[PDB]
C-alpha cells in the first residue's frame, strides 16, 4: 500500500532481481512524531526475509546522513543489505544485478522513505539519490567491510549510460571520488556463485 | 578540540549505573554529509558490548522520530537497548537505575548525537528529551513486544523532583498522557534479578 502511516507489515519480491524483497513497514504517528519497528526478526522471517542472513552470526548497522542530490552508489560488496530510511527524508533507490546469469544487468528503482525497506542480496549493486533536503539512511549487513579489501569488492559506475536506470539529477549529483571512478558494466566481471 | 568527527571507537563505564556503557562512534565526514558504523559486532565485543545481548538470537531495530521539546520516558522495558541518533539531531539522554540493590535510584544524563551511543542493561529506565528541531532516535533491542512481559516493566515519572536529574525545559516538555502518570520513585517496586 501507499499510505505512510498504519501499513500492515508485508513483503513483495522484485520480479527482475531474484531474492530482492520490498517491505511495507508500519509507522505509527502522533503529535510527538512517529515510531516504527524498522526490523523485527520474528515477524520478518515468515514473510521471506532469508534465514541465511543470520547464518554466520555477523551483524553491523551503518548509517549515513546526506543532503539533496547526493548520489551514492552502485556497490555490490559480498554481503547482504537490509536498507531503510530512519528520518523524514526520501531517496530514489536504485539496483543493478551483477550476478552471473540470465539476470546480469537487470535493474529496479523505487522511492524509499521510512515506511518502506528493501532486502538486497549479495551480488546486487546498491545505490540511492537523495530527493528530500536531507536523509538518514540506515541499513543492516551480515559481513564486515575493510578498507584494504575494497579491491576485492564489486562496483559499477552510477553514470554508465548503458544501465537501464534514470537518476533524478545525474549532472548535478553530489558524489565521492570513488563513485566517480568505478568501472562501467562492460568491465565488471559477473559475480559467480563461488564469489558470494 | 571538537568531539563529533573522527573519534576513535571507544567504550566507557557509567560508574553510577553498572552494566551501562557509553561509546564514542567514528563519524566520517565528506562532501555528501557523513557515514558511521553505528553498530559493528566484531569491533564492539572487544570493548565490552555484552555477548548476552545475542544469546537468544533475537533482534529488533526501532526508530522514533521526534520533534523539539518532546520528552519520552523513564521506561525500564524487559530487554537490553543499544541507543543512538541516526540524523543530525541531538537529545538529552537520561537514565534511572530501577534494579533492586545498592544502585537503586542512581542516575546518569548525557547529550547524545550521532557520534555517541549507549548500552542500557535491562532494569535501567531509559528516556530522552529532544534538543534539536527534530531527531531520529534509532535503537536495537534483544526481545519482542508482548503482553506476557508487561508485568516485568517498571516506570518512573520524568517529573518526580526528587530524581537526581535535570531536564532542559521541563515547562515546555511535550509528553504523552501515559508518561505524565507514571509512579514517583517512592512507589516503584525495585526490579529483582529474576525479572532481569
Ligand atoms: C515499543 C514499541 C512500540 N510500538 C508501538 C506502540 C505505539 O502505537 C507506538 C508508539 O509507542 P508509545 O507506546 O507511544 O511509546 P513511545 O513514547 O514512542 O516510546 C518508544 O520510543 C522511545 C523509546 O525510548 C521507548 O522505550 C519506546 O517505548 O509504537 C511498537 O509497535 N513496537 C514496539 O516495540
Ligand atoms: C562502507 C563503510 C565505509 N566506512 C567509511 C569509509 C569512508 O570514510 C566512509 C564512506 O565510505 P564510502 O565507501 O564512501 O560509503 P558510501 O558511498 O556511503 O556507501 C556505503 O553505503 C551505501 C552502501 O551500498 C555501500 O555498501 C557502503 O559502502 O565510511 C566505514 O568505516 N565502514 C564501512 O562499512
Ligand atoms: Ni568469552
Amino acid at each position: 500500500t501507499e499510505n505512510f502511516f498504519g501499513k500492515t507489515l508485508a513483503a513483495r519480491p522484485v520480479e527482475a532481481i531474484p531474492g530482492m524483497l520490498e517491505f511495507d513497514i508500519p509507522v505509527h504517528g502522533d503529535n510527538r512524531g512517529w515510531f516504527k519497528e524498522n526490523f523485527q526478526k520474528e515477524k520478518m522471517l515468515p514473510l521471506g526475509f532469508p534465514e541465511s542472513f543470520f547464518a554466520e552470526g555477523k551483524l553491523q548497522n551503518n548509517v549515513s546522513f546526506s543532503r539533496k542530490n547526493v548520489l551514492r552508489g552502485l556497490h555490490a560488496e559480498p554481503w547482504d543489505k537490509y536498507i531503510s530510511v530512519a528520518d523524514g527524508g526520501k531517496v530514489l533507490g536504485t539496483w543493478v544485478d551483477l550476478r552471473e546469469g540470465e539476470t546480469f544487468g537487470n535493474t529496479y528503482q523505487t522511492v524509499i522513505d521510512a515506511s518502506k525497506s528493501i532486502f538486497v542480496p549479495r551480488g546486487v549493486a546498491n545505490g540511492f539519490q537523495v530527493l528530500s533536503d536531507f536523509v538518514a539512511y540506515s541499513y543492516l549487513v551480515n559481513d564486515y567491510w575493510a578498507l584494504e579489501l575494497k579491491p576485492k569488492y564489486a562496483f559499477v559506475n552510477y553514470a554508465d549510460p548503458s544501465l537501464d536506470i534514470k537518476w533524478e539529477n545525474l549532472e548535478e549529483a553530489e558524489v565521492s571520488e570513488a563513485d566517480e571512478n568505478h568501472p562501467f558494466l562492460k568491465d565488471v566481471k559477473p559475480l559467480r556463485k563461488e564469489d558470494l
